[PDB]
């Protein structure tokens, strides 16, 4: 992967392997989102960025800060197949004292098409008490020399789905999948629950029936609370119409929110 | 990846990957162990093996057969770090009518230095019984042409860790994960577990004070029976031991019905 020539952007090109496949012999949902944290993260680590916690400096390790994912919105066109090469393109954006927004594009390597495109919004907080914290000047100064200064949107769209607001499923559920637990290989380096897990647990609620007969075309989801590596959590999910879903994980005991989110579906 | 100058393995190089990482900022075993899957299913498919059921050939498929994993043995000097290039190579070899077996030698892309090495064994199995069945002359010679003919070891060692047999743990047990279910991102691209999610369930028993104090080296585990997409597994694991040694027994969460059993060899940080 490497840097654009302006310096403001990153690409980097992957060939889809063996296991990153469903029953299409397509890759899956999260391996596109593992895609974009590995691209996410090869950018931070061109320009500096800590090798520790994603996106700190030593002024925010100094003050136990680190970034937190508040929202990811992936929309994807044509997976790719077992094989194939794509091609992701990713940038950050600063939005102000509220936080950061970090975009990308997927194309096909070898057509130069635009297959899919994702946005995540990030927020400040101390790694301790958990507090959401609003992100200062010298914090802010750091990394605006590494964004592009006009506004550089992978959804455009004045009011389109990437910031539509998402309600809370109210009990019963139609579907649900109880008692998923994370075991080791769901932790990143820093025993925390990878970003990637929650889409996976999101996604076990929806009826294979749907599974077999759709392919996914966009997931929008919120993170209001961490899964600590032995907490157990159960994914709900109601059909609220191509099929859409609203979708809630929660944790299995006292049913404390840790995400939200909806899914569209497409009848292949 | 690429085939070898005289066609008969093949190599290819991997950068590590950062969700691919454990606390150390080195590569998993299972990180390591879906990397010795990829360059397999790449030499396969370099040869015009099939990409519907692997090494399988269109002989095999108009049978109902496939080849299945007996045994995985995997040894580790070094993890390769976050960003670090690893070169994997690897062969596979005939064992008459039992089957076949595959090895592998991991190499430091930088130093050229073997930081590991993996073997395997392969029986053929109808896909629809699930009755083991010895391989025959027409299915063999599909696939000899592509193998070495004097041998090649990964463990050449005549009594070595890779052949040794693996008793059943007894209850009960000294540590237990209980509950373990696959989800979707454990499933292969036919809706089978894929071998991989074993060997993390293996491991999920191992106390986390062994994980932080400890580097796993040598991994040996047998596959006896497939966990379906909606069972329910147990991980058992006591300590039979400087280095620490575990036995370890995979069963259903019901009936304990077992499904794997293995050995794991850890050694002091
Ligand atoms: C360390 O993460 C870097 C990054 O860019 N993450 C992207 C992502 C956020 C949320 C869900 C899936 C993927
Ligand atoms: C937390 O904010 C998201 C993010 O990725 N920040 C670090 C960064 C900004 C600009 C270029 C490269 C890396
Ligand atoms: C389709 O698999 C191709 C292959 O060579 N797999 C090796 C393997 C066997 C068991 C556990 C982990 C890896
Ligand atoms: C089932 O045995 C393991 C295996 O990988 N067989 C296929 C193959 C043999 C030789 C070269 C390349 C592919």
């Amino acid at each position: 992967g490497s840097l654009t020539e302006d310096g403001l952007s990153y690409k980097e090109k992957f060939v889809v392997r063996s296991y990153e496949v469903g029953s299409n012999k397509t890759a899956t949902v999260e391996t596109i989102a593992n895609l974009l944290q590995e691209v996410g993260c090869n950018h931070a680590q061109s320009v500096g960025f800590s090798t520790d916690g994603f996106a700190t400096t030593t002024t925010m390790r100094k003050l136990h800060l680190i970034w937190v994912t508040a929202r990811m919105h992936i929309e994807i066109y044509k997976y790719p197949a077992w094989g194939d090469v794509v091609e992701i393109e990713t940038w950050c954006q600063s939005e102000g004292r509220i936080g950061t927004r970090r975009d990308w594009i997927l194309k096909d390597s070898v057509t130069g098409e635009v297959t899919g495109r994702a946005t995540s919004k990030w927020v400040m907080m101390n790694q301790d008490t958990r507090r959401l914290q609003k992100v200062s000047d010298d914090v802010r100064d750091e990394y605006l020399v590494f964004c592009p200064q006009e506004p550089r949107l992978a959804f455009p769209e004045e009011n389109n789905r990437s910031l539509k607001k998402i309600p809370k499923l109210e009990d019963p559920a139609q579907y649900s999948m109880i008692g998923l637990k994370p075991r080791r290989a769901d932790l990143d380096m820093n025993q925390h629950v990878n970003n990637v897990t929650y889409i996976g647990w999101v996604l076990e609620s929806i009826p294979q029936e749907i599974v077999d007969t759709h392919e996914l075309q966009v997931i929008t989801l919120d993170y209001r609370r961490e899964c600590q590596q032995d907490d157990v959590v159960d994914s709900l999910t109601t059909t609220t119409s191509d099929s859409q879903f609203l979708h809630l994980l929660r944790l299995s005991g006292d049913g404390q929110e840790i995400n939200r989110g909806t899914t569209l579906w497409r009848k292949k």
